[PDB]
């Protein structure tokens, strides 16, 4: 009884470093279980298998973005490109300062694997995926019917470009950060980017 | 007999790229690629090692194709270093959508291989070999930039780099929603787009 509110958010620590450390594909819960300090029928309580506590990771993230994300996905804001500016400098101040963030982001990028004996993976990572381009095609299109964006944009490429140029900055920190002064330079990485979706004919009609 | 050597490396090959692709490279190991090619044992030892070495013999195999228009890129006295930087993103994502090889060792690369301090070797061939590709993205970029091909003030450096994201991020994206990038109908809008960041980002400049 409110056992775990508390051992829920313990198994997610202990998911976290079971993935870190042994990686997704060979960590079963039972080394999770061992890990938090609980069976695993307190890990089955809350989660029905292994996808769902990866899953659990992943969602995590939005979380400390879901205002600035709501912000520019809304006509009445005055300013979607602005929210948008700000959102991607809070992205990238976070994998920078939070441990927490930068090793999720580790762990979905670089030790989770993809496999036929568990495709929810991949299902899940393609639906985050979708939904997050939806996201930015709104975004994309307020800033346009709002003048900060040149009128042809073709919006789904120009969200395409966009979510590929900040998945590759990420996933490239991550593999090589003296590389790429993330921190230092955050306005420079996120404004090259939005120069991207303005300044460039190719994302015209 | 030296040949048939030649011809039992090549299909360890063929074999671990069928086996990592179904089980992921971090539960497949060199004994279950030597039944999977119809090996003998110390042969995979004999030419390979570890597995490191193999998945490595893998992401090593994508650079061929490219070699030509990457040197010549690269090349301080090639005329027109850009159209071969241009020609080469086309050749890469023509390549990519055609060749199912390609694809699949993309896969691999992309979404079926674990960096775990378990290893080490996976990550620091990894982290190589993307220095070694910056190296040439920023030489090619500073002989696009001599020939006022891009913009005089650009940053090599950081434009390598914002190019290098683009493009893996793009390849990336396909192999998980491919019905989302026509990637062979539209290559040049996608290789151009890239470009165009590079040419006409002021962040990217000074
Ligand atoms: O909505 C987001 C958040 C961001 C992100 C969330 C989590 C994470 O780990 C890394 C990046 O990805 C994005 C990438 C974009 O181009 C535009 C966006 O609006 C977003
Ligand atoms: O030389 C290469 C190889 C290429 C590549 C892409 C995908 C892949 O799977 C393997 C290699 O990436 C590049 C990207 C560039 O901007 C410039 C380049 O010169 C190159």
């Amino acid at each position: 009884k409110e056992e775990a509110q508390e051992t829920r958010a313990q198994i997610i620590e202990a998911a976290e470093r079971a993935f870190y450390k042994r990686g997704v594909a060979r960590t079963t819960l039972a080394d999770i279980a061992e890990l938090a300090g609980v069976t695993r029928g307190a890990i089955y309580w809350h989660f029905n298998n292994k996808a769902e506590l990866v899953q659990a990771l992943l969602d995590s993230l939005h979380e400390t973005h879901d205002h600035l994300a709501r912000a520019s996905e809304s006509e009445d804001e005055v300013d979607p490109l602005g929210c948008m500016r700000k959102l991607l400098l809070q992205v990238f101040n976070e994998l920078v300062l939070d441990a927490r963030t930068r090793r999720i982001n580790e762990i979905l990028h670089h030790k989770c694997e993809f496999t036929d004996d568990m495709c929810e993976i991949r299902q899940q990572r393609q639906s985050a995926v979708l939904d997050c381009h939806k996201g930015i095609t709104l975004a994309l299109a307020n800033a346009v019917r709002r003048g900060q964006l040149p009128g042809e944009l073709d919006a789904e490429r120009a969200a395409v470009a966009m979510f590929a140029y900040v998945d590759g900055l990420i996933r490239r920190w991550l593999l090589l950060p003296d590389s790429v002064d993330l921190l230092g330079d955050v306005e420079k990485w996120v404004d090259t980017g939005l120069d991207m979706l303005r300044l460039s004919p190719a994302l015209r009609k």
